[PDB]
DNA sequence: TAGCCACGCCTAGACTCCTC
DNA sequence: GCTGAGGAGTCT
DNA sequence: AGGCGTG
């Protein structure tokens, strides 16, 4: 008796994101009834609309329509939409090249030829190029054209951009909280729901918690519509770039550069800026910082490095947004100056500014202090003693390498067809670990989110948890997240180190069995094959070493989280584990690689670098 | 005879968009 | 240069 | 578009 997949998940959202009066004051009387008129249709006409919501928005010809499970004669379910104002007609199509959009290139060859001013071949959109010129000169010609077009291409209809609109905003609004925000969406078409979402958020159970808001994100509706622009220009320029199209993506930013100009002083960043870090990501400023970043990206590819450096700067120059990017951006000022614009005092004075910032950590940290030992440490800077400048001498402990060899066939070695990291778990086997799991951060991150459940999604901590389908506190990847939980961590984080292995085998069956399949960000339920291998696996690794990690993933999981081996491989009856990080012919380990290998090492780890070279 | 032309049919491969 | 896989309809 | 037959 249920709807449709993708009408469930369409009314969870907007369930979830009306039943904050908060949010809906961002609405107007206007927008709000939009939606009453949605919930006012028929199970048909609801299916119909997000059918169309989810595909591109343009016209469709009538006869591309068909959805069998929602109707056979689909007429009577485009009549209830055009009436309530969702749907339009062939009617309002009124633009040319819209019309001429819509037609396919034989019905464009016919139209070119009972045109006499035509010459009747060439490509779609050479036709297209040619009809609109004409028409743009000739304007009453134009009118026929478009007259004989639209009654060639039959009956059609297009989404209501209006109605659409408020949709996406509503769509924007849950997603903070859930979808775009663990990490940020693509949302092509328009503002669409993710395929994931769309097939599962109807069927997901999440995790309990207790919704505690104390604070507004946007001022006013006015506000929440600049975010929303912003979100989309990041998303377009992103877009650009994927696609190599940087010259474009070049004037979008230049573009965006001056909209955040434009913007500057009004008095809702006042407001902005006061929000705690873990919602202040949630406002225009942030957005534009991270529109500056790609910014540079940009510059930086099209080999302005003056430029990229400028930008840089100014970024580095403020504390209001974004300060966990300022480690990229220290290291990618480093590297400018020193490599680009070969610029030996002021590479010295940016890392010695960039290892004071509190901000930069892990991974960036340790490669601005390798920059730094290479500088100091050379002849065509030996020229200087500004760099034997109370530098802590933070070296990273070496670990052991190994190597072993794959005939060679994201690199196919053949064995069977396999990976690099599969070859390395068939060494393994033979050398005596029965069990192995591929999982690089998700094995350590499942572990640590098992044990530390109850406390992730503790009470307590206002405004963390917005509303009803989050998946993870919104402090999570925050400083915040341990500070705001200060007692209670270093409880279970002593806890757990003290723990023989029978305690952690009971904790984890504990979470495992009241929370199994609950969607939580740090736990994949297919992780481990069973409660019985995770078991295992807990056993092996023991308190102290368990206690560590989960210590580093709750304390810095943004700067943490990548980095962790390949592998997790153990023998079943010795207990013996190790810690793998496969590498294949041409990689090397990368910053935060070694940070974490030596980490694991220092809780008393066997950890290993394992090599493949192909035949 | 080889070698050049003219003409139209048919389809592989790419591409877009959609689906779960 | 990737972060989904596969199918259908189209274009040329 | 481009391979292919046909005449
Ligand atoms: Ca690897």
């Amino acid at each position: 008796t249920g709807h449709p997949y993708y009408l469930r998940s369409f009314l969870v959202v907007l369930k979830t994101v009306l039943e904050n009066e908060d949010d809906m004051l961002l609405f107007d009387e206007q927008e709000k009834g939009i939606v009453t008129k949605f919930y006012q249709l028929s199970a048909t006409g609801q299916k119909l609309y997000v059918r169309l919501f989810q595909r591109k928005l343009s016209w469709i010809k009538m006869t591309k329509l068909e959805y069998e499970e929602i109707a056979l004669d689909l007429t009577p379910v485009i009549e209830e939409l055009t009436n309530a104002g969702f749907l339009q007609t062939e009617s309002e199509l009124q633009e040319l090249s819209e019309v001429l959009e819509l037609l396919s290139a034989p019905e464009l060859k016919s139209l070119a030829k009972t045109f006499h001013l035509v010459n009747p071949n060439g490509q779609k959109q050479q036709l297209v190029d040619a009809f609109l010129k004409l028409a743009k000169q000739r304007s009453v010609i134009g009118a026929v054209i478009l007259k004989r077009a639209k009654a060639l291409a039959g009956q059609s209809v297009r989404i209501c951009k209006g109605p659409r609109a408020v949709f996406s905003r509503i769509l924007l609004l849950f997603s903070l909280t859930d979808s775009m925000e663990d990490e940020d969406a693509a949302c092509g078409g328009q503002g669409q729901l993710s395929t994931v979402l769309l097939v599962n958020l109807g069927r997901m159970e999440f995790p309990s918690y207790t919704i505690n808001r104390k604070t507004h994100i946007f001022q006013d509706r006015d506000d929440l519509i600049r975010y929303a622009a912003a979100t989309h220009m990041l998303s377009d320029i992103s877009s650009a770039m994927a696609n190599g199209n940087w010259e474009e993506a070049k004037e979008l930013a230049q573009c965006a550069k001056r909209d955040w100009n434009r913007l500057k002083n009004h008095p809702s960043l006042r407001c902005h800026e006061d929000l705690p870090l873990f919602l202040r990501c949630f406002t225009v400023g942030w957005i534009y910082t991270r529109i500056l970043s790609r910014f540079v990206e940009i510059l930086q590819r099209l080999h302005m490095y003056e430029e990229a450096v400028r930008e840089l700067e100014s970024l580095l120059s403020q504390r209001i947004y974004c300060p966990d990017s300022r480690g990229r951006w220290w290291d990618r000022l480093a590297l400018n100056l020193h490599q680009h614009l070969k610029r030996l005092e002021p590479t010295i004075k940016c890392i010695t500014e960039g290892l004071a910032d509190p901000e930069v950590r892990t991974g960036h940290r340790l490669s601005l202090y390798q920059r730094a030992v290479r500088l100091r440490e050379s002849p065509s800077c030996k020229k200087f003693k500004h760099l034997f400048q109370q530098l802590p001498e933070m070296a990273v402990q070496d670990v052991k390498h190994v190597t072993i060899t794959g005939r060679l066939c994201k690199s196919v070695f053949v064995m069977v067809l396999c990976s690099v990291e599969e070859l390395a778990l068939a060494h393994y086997r033979r050398s005596g670990f029965d069990q192995g799991i591929h999982g690089e951060g998700s094995t350590f991150s499942t572990l640590y989110g098992l044990l530390l459940w109850d406390i992730i999604f503790m009470d307590g901590i206002p405004d963390v948890f917005r509303n009803a389908c989050q998946a993870f506190p919104l402090d999570l990847c925050t400083d915040s997240f341990f500070t705001s939980r200060r007692p209670a961590l270093e409880a279970r984080l002593q806890l757990i180190h003290d723990a023989p292995e029978e305690s952690l085998r009971a904790w984890v069956a504990a979470t495992w069995h009241e929370q199994e399949g609950r969607v939580a960000s740090l736990v994949s339920w297919d992780r481990f094959t069973s409660l019985q291998q995770a078991q295992d696996l807990v056993s092996c690794l023991g308190g102290p070493v368990l206690s560590g990690v989960c210590r580093h993933l709750a304390a810095d999981f943004r700067h943490c989280r990548g980095g962790l081996p390949d592998l997790v491989v153990w023998n079943s009856q010795s207990r013996h584990f190790k810690l793998v990080e496969v590498k294949g012919p041409n990689d090397r380990l990368s910053h935060k690689q070694m940070i974490w290998l030596a980490e694991l090492q220092k809780l008393g780890a066997e950890v290993e670098v394992c090599h493949v070279v192909a035949v």
